[PDB]
């Protein structure tokens, strides 16, 4: 409907796949080459389904900060026959607050879904499902089961992936340029 939705749509149309694990279907952001991200609670194994294609996982790394605190981001390298458009130049370099974000989701359950979530707070620490988690972004939208892995964007930046909610707020894990060097 406006430039925020335009940037979000451009990311969804070229840089997302539907990932299926034993824990469900997730929006999965492709970042560059065969490298993608997914919430760590997706529990990626040796095999994953990508757009319903059986795919070998070549590497998977559950990220933690240098305090050895969960970040809730898993970086996956996929044995896929095609590269993603390189979007690393849209990743923030530092932890920040944002205005006017969109959360975008694409699954069997929620196709072509775009939510204007508004102002995004650098929340920091969250006890996420009982797990101490750092680098959390917070927005005041009542997100639901099925939106995990959803992409959080502003005009010109890909800032996070949706990892949870409390019924009134939603929470995303930061994406930082330094994760994908």
């Amino acid at each position: 409907m406006g430039p925020g939705f335009d940037f979000a749509q451009a990311i969804m149309k070229k840089n997302t796949v539907i990932a299926r694990t034993e824990k469900g279907e997730f929006t999965m952001l492709g970042v560059y080459d065969r490298v993608a991200v997914i919430p760590t609670h997706a529990s990626v194994g040796e095999i994953i389904y990508i757009n319903d294609v059986e795919t070998r996982v070549l590497d998977a790394c559950a990220l933690r900060d240098l305090t050895d605190t969960n970040l809730e981001i898993t970086i996956v390298k996929l044995d896929r026959n095609q590269k993603f458009r390189d979007i690393r130049h849209f990743l923030p370099r530092c932890e920040d607050d944002y205005n006017d974000a969109v959360l975008s989701v694409h699954t069997s359950k929620f196709p072509n879904m775009y939510i204007p979530v508004g102002q995004v707070t650098n929340y920091g620490f969250l006890n996420l499902g009982g797990t101490p988690t750092h680098r959390i972004l917070m927005y005041n939208f009542p997100t639901r089961a099925g939106q995990c892995g959803g992409v959080v964007t502003t005009t010109g930046k890909v800032i996070g992936i949706h990892v949870g909610g409390n019924g009134a707020q939603g929470f995303a894990a930061m994406l930082l340029h330094s994760y994908f060097t």
